[PDB]
């Protein structure tokens, strides 16, 4: 090891220290964060084989494997759920299927689940925000009964509700509605995992989608008629969800609707000057997606990574460069965010990747803001990191955290720490990442920045 990165790896530690000090000191300053739109359920089951064979055995096994090979992206029966979890396994595939048939969702439910947890990038972040940074947190929750309303960790974390005319902010458990269960059924399984003759290559996971609420973007009564009341609430806001629109419904709704009303609360956050965050999740349809690139002018901020910054190079820059983006290629990515800027005018956008971040902010000068990031070899959990990657830089930098770079640590350190202990539960826990060591391979990369610009 040359000393020119030795003494890069101390200054590193000791910026990383000092970045975590001032976040911890910032946050506090934070009057109050709204979450949107997307809280659902999250029950996880880890298959049996022989549970499972019994049910397939039960329903009809050829009708089950006639599925596998002529899959219909629909769950409608039972068969069609229990011939998409075989292909899962099969294949060894990320899959997720709607659940378009009441008859298996009791099926689904009655199935249960081993852990059940919250879910919907609104719901998780108002479980870090409010739970362990202890932000004041108001949280859109389309459907809050019972079951999902217990899924909200102690804390600061509140919901609208009315009192006759007036608002009020209580904790979700105390808000309980006769309303919907959004359930996504998680079925993960293990390499090896093994039904008849059907053998996992790979661990993973297969999904059955039982939300209608948040595939329309779902928005409850006192959100749409005690929004203002509730912009005055909070100093911040981070915005998700939008990555499911459609074009069309079956019902004649467009995307359109859906971003109309939630122009009209950009709208009421600018007048009161409430910092906003957009997270661009991935959006399959190239129209919504310029639609969300469209609306990104009324946001302050825009996090996404490699495969969400490429998609967007995918409508308003070059296939070369989205192809370059996708694979981290720094530079291309540089200029990937320049183009979303110049595009958007956007004041600031955060990418995150593998081993490093980076921050493009404008104002007086565009400027960039680099770090790398510290990476655990096994994580316990990868659920989650990405929202917390955003969420955590967004409300340091913003709650006067020490600067870009600052925040852009923080977030690397609580990165680290969720996925080396799982779950956090208080915000000292953080501490514990600094020993992570920082990528080296990172470091040296900012080497290259140094002499291309200057
Ligand atoms: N081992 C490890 N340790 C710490 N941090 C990690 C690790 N692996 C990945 N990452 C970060 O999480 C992001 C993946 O989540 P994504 O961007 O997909 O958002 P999600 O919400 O889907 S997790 C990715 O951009 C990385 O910066």
């Amino acid at each position: 090891m040359k000393e020119s990165l030795k003494d890069r790896i101390r200054l590193w530690k000791r910026l990383y220290v000092n970045a975590f000090e001032n976040a911890l000191n910032a946050i506090p300053n934070v009057k109050g964060v709204l979450l949107a739109y997307n809280t659902n359920i999250d029950a996880i089951k880890y298959l049996d084989a022989d549970d499972l064979e019994k049910r397939v055995t039960e329903k009809g096994k050829e009708k089950v494997f006639e599925i596998i090979e002529n899959p219909p992206e629909k769950i409608s029966s039972i068969e069609e759920l229990l011939g998409g979890i075989l292909r899962s396994i099969k294949l060894g595939k990320a899959m997720e299927w709607f659940v378009e048939s009441e008859e298996v969702r009791r099926y689904l439910r009655e199935w249960g689940w081993d852990e059940l947890r919250i879910g919907g990038q609104a719901g998780i972040m108002a479980n870090l925000l409010g739970g362990v940074y202890r932000i004041p947190t108001i949280v859109h929750v389309p459907q809050n009964p019972k079951l999902q309303a217990e899924l909200f960790v102690d804390g600061p974390i509140y919901v609208p509700v009315f009192e006759g005319n007036k608002l009020k902010l209580v904790h979700p458990k105390d808000a309980i509605a006769e309303e919907e269960e959004l359930i996504h059924y998680i079925y993960e399984f293990p390499r090896g995992f093994q039904v008849f003759d059907v053998q996992a290559p790979r661990e993973n996971r297969f999904i059955a989608n039982a939300d209608d609420y948040n595939a329309r973007v779902y928005m409850r009564r006192e959100f749409r008629e005690g929004f203002e009341e509730i912009t005055r609430n909070v100093e911040l806001a981070i915005i998700s969800g939008l990555q499911v629109l459609k074009e069309y419904y079956p019902d004649g709704t467009t995307y359109k609707d859906v971003l109309d009303r939630v122009e009209s609360h950009l709208n009421i956050l600018n007048r009161y000057n409430v910092k906003s965050h957009f997270e661009f999740a991935y959006t399959a349809n190239r129209r919504v997606r310029e639609a969300l690139v469209e609306l990104l002018p009324k946001f302050t901020s825009v996090g996404l990574n490699e495969v969400e910054l490429a998609s967007i190079m995918e409508i308003i820059g070059d296939e070369e460069l989205a192809k370059e983006v996708l694979e981290g290629h720094i530079f291309s990515v540089i200029d990937a965010m320049n183009v979303l800027m110049d595009e958007t005018g956007i004041e600031r956008i955060h990418f995150h990747t593998y081993g490093y971040y980076l921050a493009l902010t404008q104002g007086g000068g565009r400027q960039l803001a680099f770090v790398p990031t510290k990476i655990v070899a096994s994580p316990k959990s990868t659920v989650g990191i990405g929202d917390t990657i955003s969420s955590s830089a967004f409300v340091s930098e913003f709650g006067g955290g020490g600067g870009v770079r600052d925040a852009l640590l923080f977030a690397s350190l609580a990165a680290a720490a969720k996925a080396m202990k799982g779950n956090l539960e208080r915000i000292e826990q953080i501490r514990d990442a600094l020993s992570v060591p920082t990528n080296e391979r990172a470091i040296v990369l900012e080497e290259e920045l140094e002499k291309e610009f200057t």
